[PDB]
């Protein structure tokens, strides 16, 4: 018996909209893993198949569940129709008004296969004001290497949004 | 104590409109039958008899709970009136224009009796474009028997859909 | 720890009118005794009294839960204020126009302590259409004693409803 | 791990109005009793403290929760400001009104220290008729002594109430 | 496995508004340490993230979540882009009018890093009428120290409103 309404009171019922079932999901993978350990592609099919509740034309099998970043990339396929990096600048353009750069950070690198420097690249562009650009690429730069970068670009945007008094989407204090 | 509430976390409330009861149960079946393992006939009834609450009306008795197809196409005769087979075509046409051709032939084949033939020749008439019948025969046709096409249907019609830009409900991307 | 939360599954919030509260605890009650087993009558005084919530005025004792039959009639009683044989016919006549003939079957013998011969004639009164009436009969009577017909009275009546296409609400598919 | 979601289910969400929540306990608190044990001081505090939720100023001490009638009375002054003996004749007509005798009864001796005298004279005012006065008295003047009287007002207010075919509230079949 | 679902019945569903996030938390916080023991800072991080649900942007890492106020700290910069002690004394204000002065003293202590000095002079100001000014500087004078004074504080206001007769949020009997 897998414990499904533990993982059901973190996620809650899924969006009504087919389209914004793919986002929603790969929001709620980290607090999951961290509730309940999924260890095997088996066990991540069955909690995705679950939680979707009676989505037959949305259900995933075993061999596309390999990892979080694979199972949220079939799902925009079939609620879309087409494969996600063909038109990766405009989904993130979306998820940056409606929540945030960090959410669009996150769910850009599953949908990019986690590519730092396309996703990097796409942010830049639609980061809030001229001196956050300037001095995010600062800290970012003193960095070694990509793998570095790419493990501290949240870290390195909290502390830039502190100095400059911004709420996380970017609305300032003023 | 059979673990009801974990049953009803997947599942939902039961549908207000006593006609749609037989088609919720069956997308929900498949979903129930990973969360939780139901190995008797008996062990169903109770289950489907929690599910429903209060229905006095739509009860089953551990015979004709023999297994998931038995049990939807008995709830068919209750909450209708007729044996399922008899109006077939009109049913799968209904549940096409909702839910899309994925939930039709696992539905169709759990009121069918299991019946690729029928289920088959009715689902392409409302395939979506001429394009996608084509396509879809083609493949099917290279595989060597009955059992093994009705293996391969849904992974042949999502193969095809991803080719041609569709969504689960067959909207065009364009 | 009774495992109230499972019982809730099943049951769901109580009815808003008091009156209604009798007739809604019958439906349940065969549900509750498949998912928990009730082997005491103060088992089933703590469950009922835990599904009503708080609701003083309703609170049955461990005398009066003796069967699931005694604690509906208790309720009938401070519900309603009048003895339910007393009115038999018209609480049948109610239960048969909203949810159908099994219904009333299951409830009519609950609250008139399992008299076959007074809820039979009732039933036979309201039964749908006049071909109902005579091939139920011709089957009950081949029945060698009022406990055998009494046991099968459900079974029969499915199977004359199946023949004339008639759903449980006695609708027909004309 | 306290079981806290068996309680939230018995008892349900807080009363909006801050004024109504030390009647809701005491109410609930019978059923509580039933389903989990609360056998100290300590336990008890913890688990009115997760009901109410997060209501900092509602919040007791194990101190004051020694006894349920203790917690219900501490809730009174902070939700309404004056000790409940100094009005408990309006306390009672309200309840009287809205629920019903035995509603009052349980809640009016929880607020008064369980004084049979001051509780059941109040209660004998706004008791439904002048027959149900006179009949009851007769009843309780038998019973050997206060205490005796005490554990069987309820079950003589049945008695009575049903040969004069009233319901809880106290409303007449006529 | 965390056991999630108790600890959201305590909480309750996060407030849409994301300024009354962190309040929020605060408030609930003493409750969820009584039903569930969290003794390490990675347990506090994995328990606030799933409650929150899919919110990236208000995300803790186990760093920031050493104590409880730590947390409720963070997500204030986050929420509002300012540090709270900046503006401590509009934030005791505006609860002080919407819950009450206990509430003001438990969440104006977490942002303030347990300083007793600033905390008491602000909530002087807004305390309801001048009797209680009075009154509540005799009692607290009396004690020996500060770390005293702190501890007890919520015992001398309650026992100051009881005298005059006012409600948690201040309210007079009058």
């Amino acid at each position: 018996v897998i414990p499904i309404q533990h993982i059901r009171s973190v996620t809650g019922e899924p969006p009504r909209n087919p389209r914004e079932i793919p986002i929603w999901l790969g929001r709620n993978a980290p607090a999951i893993d961290g509730v309940f350990p999924v260890t095997t592609p088996d066990l991540r099919c069955r909690i995705i198949n679950a939680i979707l509740g009676g989505n037959i034309g949305l259900s995933l099998t075993p061999g596309d569940c390999l990892t979080w970043d694979s199972a949220v990339a079939t799902l925009f396929i079939r609620t879309h129709g087409t494969f996600p990096m063909h038109q990766l600048g405009n989904v993130i353009k979306g998820i940056v008004d409606q929540e945030g750069v960090a959410t669009a950070y996150t769910l850009g690198m599953m949908l990019s296969g986690q590519n730092y420097q396309l996703v990097s690249g796409i942010i830049r562009g639609y980061l809030p004001g001229q001196a956050v650009v300037t001095a995010l690429q600062q800290r970012l730069d003193q960095e070694i290497d990509d793998q570095t970068r790419a493990e501290t670009f949240i870290q390195h945007l909290n502390a830039v949004y502190e100095i400059l008094g911004l709420n996380a989407r970017g609305q300032s204090i003023r």
